[PDB]
């Protein structure tokens, strides 16, 4: 692959020294983009995600409108579950659908042996490969996937869920089959992950986004244990591949509860949300650790110059050591492109007059 | 096994009333599909019939496109000569070919004992346990054979045939010989049907798909018997086994001289070709039985609107009762698959409208 040219990301993800403040932006690649609805309307949603090219032209389409220090591939969290065997949909207007969800343990014999998942997620590689090459080396390229709860979530409620209380009643009244489910998803996780860097990935997020419906005892038996075994298991299967460990970050959306846990999980990056106070979560998870984050996504709706206020004070609480901006989630359909790309500028700005 | 979803084909098949026709097609995993082509050019098609994933990914790639209210496991009518011990090619652009044709009484010498042919079959049963899981439910799995004669005809001709002149030469020169070998084929087809009910299926279609060549007189001599006999005899083993008899389906395609006798023959539902009028066949049958079809296919070449007012006179004609929707032969492979679309959204679309 080509040579990196700009490393400023990784160098912050691993706690180094940096510049200024690299930034980047979850769904990036996404419906607030006129380019990236025009490209989607060719094919369905999980298509779309089977199309390499496609996959590579949706990636570097924000790329093209902004100096993000990163880019994120893109495919969607749900192909695990898709490739574990179970059939999704993707409704227009009503999102992500699962028509048979897990409901009792007896579902739990229809899936895939998780060994195999690897092996029928290889169009995501494929789209791997191609960004990675078409990048050029501008930017490192991140891979990602569901965290094993999150995915559990899916599959049980079929969909989103406001409450998780189908999911949240396996944990209760079904822990056995809960922990049977949580250990097949981590299972396929770890070989798919793996793969991604295999592939070309030069980092690693986990999306944990149903983590605050558990409170912290259930967080602790459900989901940590398997965030946990995710992190270890990818870093030793790449040691043992002969391949260098990329950086890995861990996104607990809500998950205000966990940092001090989640600091100690052995990703190089913890992902916080809007409702978390930089200066508290630096607190929490100490000294070593990179914090990711967190503007609210609804901020952009404010105008440019309030944005560059907002982001004038988020860096002051960050400060300029072990941070990667972000927002605190992934950009709304609504928002102005032109008001992503004041955040970018003054994330960049900023973060410069915050060290010369 | 998960709980049935929709089981309105099957209120159907026994005669019941539904709120609407319920509608598959013949050969709906087909090479008319795009994605059916690209996951049979992996192998040879008797080696895909052999592999349970690709026979369950080609059973429900149809569903993925359409609501129909049936799956059909991914097999061949062929697979039990083969079993009998019978080399069968499929040669490119041409179709199935037997290079060694049964030709000489002495020929029959070479088949296995019938009564080992369902444990020959294990791979098949193995794909109707996986696709059954992995329908989870959402409509019913149909097995399938191919009726004694029908087999008998592929045996003896090495192929298609436009006359089957050497099998009927069987019959009227060799008539010992003719009933010694389809009584071998009932015997091996009895088990197989069982298993494939033991395995999963729903209900179970035999294709008596060389019917017309013969008339009455040799129909009622060397099809009719066996027909008969393999309804009897599958009824009669999974009583005897402790299990639900299915559903069974008689399709005997250019049979219109054989439809009064097809409707006492020990099966729920009697299939029906194009060219028989559904008034006229409604009339042979009489008032128990179900019928299924019978859009000519061809039909289908059509432009999405004629479809819709096709499908409107063929419902009409038959009425809401005893009638489960189909075409009338299978899908050819140059068919538009936005065509079937159209076909089976009628079909739900009018039958609701004859009732409400
Ligand atoms: C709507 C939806 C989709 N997929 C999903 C949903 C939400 C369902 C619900 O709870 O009701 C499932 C999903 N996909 C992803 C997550 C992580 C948490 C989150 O960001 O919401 C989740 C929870 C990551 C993603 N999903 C996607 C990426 C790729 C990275 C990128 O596109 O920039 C990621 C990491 C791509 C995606 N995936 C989808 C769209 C429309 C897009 C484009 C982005 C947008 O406009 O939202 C479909
Ligand atoms: C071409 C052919 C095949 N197999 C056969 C032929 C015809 C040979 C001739 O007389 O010249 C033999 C056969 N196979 C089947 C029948 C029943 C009558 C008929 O439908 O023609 C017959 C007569 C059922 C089937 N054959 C098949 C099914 C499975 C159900 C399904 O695929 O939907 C069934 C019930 C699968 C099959 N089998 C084959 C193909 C290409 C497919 C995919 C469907 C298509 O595009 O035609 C090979």
């Amino acid at each position: 692959f080509p040579e990196l040219k700009n490393d400023t990301f990784l160098r912050a993800a691993w706690g180094e020294e940096t510049d200024y403040t690299p930034v980047w932006c979850m769904r990036q690649a996404g419906r607030y983009l006129p380019e990236f609805r025009e490209t989607r309307a060719a094919q369905d949603f999980f298509s779309t995600c089977r199309s390499p090219e496609a996959c590579c032209e949706l990636t570097l389409q924000p790329l093209r409108r902004f100096p993000l220090d990163a880019a994120i591939i893109f495919s969607d969290i749900l192909v695990v579950p898709q490739a574990l065997g179970m059939e999704v949909t993707m409704v227009p207007g009503k999102g992500p659908s699962f028509p048979e969800p897990l409901r009792e343990e007896q579902d739990l014999e229809r899936l895939r042996d998780p060994e195999v998942v690897a092996s029928e997620l290889g169009y995501v590689f494929q789209a791997i490969t191609l960004t990675r090459q078409r990048l050029a080396g501008r930017v490192p390229l991140i891979g990602f996937a569901g965290a094993p709860w999150t995915l559990m979530t899916y599959m049980v409620e079929g969909g989103g869920s406001s409450t998780m209380a189908q999911a949240k009643r396996w944990l209760y009244q079904r822990p056995q089959a809960s922990h049977q489910l949580l250990r097949i998803l981590t299972d396929a996780l770890v070989p798919y992950l793996v793969g991604q860097v295999v592939a070309g990935a030069q980092a690693l997020q986990l999306f944990e986004s149903h983590a605050g419906h558990l409170g912290p005892q259930l967080f602790n038996k459900f989901a940590l244990p398997y965030i946990r075994d995710v992190a270890k298991q990818v870093k030793a299967r790449l040691r043992e591949a002969g391949l260098a460990p990329v950086p890995m970050i861990i996104f607990a959306k809500d998950g205000h509860f966990a940092l001090e846990e989640l600091a100690q999980a052995g990703y190089e990056v913890v992902g916080l949300d809007w409702t978390v106070a930089p200066k508290k979560a630096r607190e929490c998870v100490g000294k070593t650790v990179t914090l990711q984050g967190n503007l609210d996504p609804c901020a952009l709706y404010a105008s440019e110059e309030e944005i560059g206020q907002l982001v004038k004070q988020m860096l002051d609480d960050f400060g300029p050591h072990r941070y990667i901006a972000n927002l605190g989630h992934g950009l709304y359909p609504d928002m102005d492109p032109e008001h992503v790309g004041a955040f970018v500028d003054a994330v960049h700005k900023h973060s410069r007059l915050l060290r010369q």
